[PDB]
């Protein structure tokens, strides 16, 4: 019988896998924890690399669609001196929500099962899935594309992501003043102040995404935030910075706390027939510019294998080796490199 394929997660990995499987004539459902009204809130910017994200879109028949919608407007990465506030200068881009929309727009209406938050995977008739809403399903193939805190990973491993000692505080400037819009430009502004850093990107709707990155223990942040709240704590950490960069920070309405976790480079799970992990589920690592690109490439490796080969279990097993070998080669530099951003 043609296999019942369950994808857990409607991120870039899960949607990329579902689209390649659908186009290969496979029966695929994606189970997404979030309700449909959740895309269109995410608008951070990213670029798809010619050897990963763009390969995945080509495999899914969407490379030209991506090229039609991408910005090719020569977005430059700028550097800011935290103390002088001086800015210097030294790749097809798409907002995160527009990437997810592109994949959703290419899929049949029924593909994604919204409000299906996986709570258990129970293996051998194949694999049982239980959802927080009480729904039960049975699948022959389960692709874990369920992100940093993958429930599918929790079925295969007791190993958890570890804190990096860095937390990003994410803010938005919906209508930047002329001065801060001109300072950031059309692209990115990166400011490394040691244990404080500031990462700003303009998205396709001329909104600024702000990451206030703090090297602080979770315990210290808990105490300070409990007392002062997020906004006061975040702004308080940059009082030694140039006035121009502090104004950029103070223009943010709210901040969300985004602890930066990573799986360890030595991460392993015992392979299980008919179950695998892709993207952040398989190899969550600090945000050094690989995550969406790897997620989509992983999805395309696994989905192509399931389309090309009649032995589904063996196809998945071979694709998993490639996913894991590729990620293990990148994770040490990602983990150590990220730490070196915050050295003093
Ligand atoms: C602050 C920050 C900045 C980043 N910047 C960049 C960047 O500039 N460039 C870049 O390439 N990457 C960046 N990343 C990394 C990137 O966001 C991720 O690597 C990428 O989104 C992973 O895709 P995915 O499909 O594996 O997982 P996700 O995109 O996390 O998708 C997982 C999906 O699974 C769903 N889900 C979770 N648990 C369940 C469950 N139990 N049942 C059902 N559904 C579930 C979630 O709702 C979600 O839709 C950044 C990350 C952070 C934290
Ligand atoms: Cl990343």
């Amino acid at each position: 019988h043609p296999p019942r394929i369950a994808v857990i997660g409607a991120g870039p990995a899960g949607l990329t896998a579902a689209l390649i499987l659908h186009r290969g004539g496979h029966r695929v459902s994606v189970y997404e924890g979030e309700a449909s009204g959740q895309q269109r809130t995410q608008g951070g910017t990213l670029d798809l690399h010619d050897d990963s994200g763009q390969v995945a879109l080509q495999r899914a028949g969407l490379l030209e669609a991506f090229r039609a919608v991408a910005r090719h407007e020569g977005q430059e990465a700028r550097m800011g001196d935290p103390w002088s506030g001086e800015i210097t200068t030294g790749k097809p881009e798409i907002d995160r929500g527009d990437l997810r929309q592109l994949l959703l727009d290419a899929l049949p209406a029924d593909t994604v099962q919204w409000g299906h938050s996986l709570t258990a995977l129970v293996s051998a008739n194949g694999h049982g899935l239980r959802f927080a809403n009480g729904v039960q399903r049975e699948a022959d193939i389960v692709i874990g594309a369920d992100g940093a805190w993958s429930k599918v990973r929790a079925a295969l491993s007791t190993c958890q992501p570890l804190p990096t000692g860095i937390t990003f505080f994410e803010g938005w400037i919906a209508q930047p003043a002329a001065d801060i819009a001109a300072m950031v430009g059309q692209g990115s502004l990166f400011c490394f102040g040691g244990e404080e850093a500031l990462f700003v990107q303009r998205n396709s709707r001329d909104r600024l995404c702000v990451y206030a990155a703090l090297k602080r223990s979770s315990e210290w942040l808990d105490a300070q935030i409990a007392q002062h709240g997020i906004r006061t704590l975040v702004t308080g950490c940059y009082t030694g910075w140039a006035t121009n960069l502090r104004r950029l920070l103070e223009a943010c309405t709210d901040f969300v706390r985004r602890p930066i976790y990573s799986l360890p480079a030595d991460f392993c799970w015992t392979p299980r027939d008919g179950v695998t992990l892709i993207g952040d589920a398989a190899h969550l690592m600090p945000p050094v510019g690989v995550g969406v690109n790897l997620a989509m490439l992983d999805a395309s490796d696994v989905a192509m294998a399931l389309c090309a080969r009649p032995d589904a279990i063996s196809a998945m097993r071979d694709a998993e080796v490639l996913v894991r070998e590729r990620a293990r080669a990148l994770m040490p530099d990602a983990i150590e490199g990220f730490q070196r951003w915050f050295i003093t």
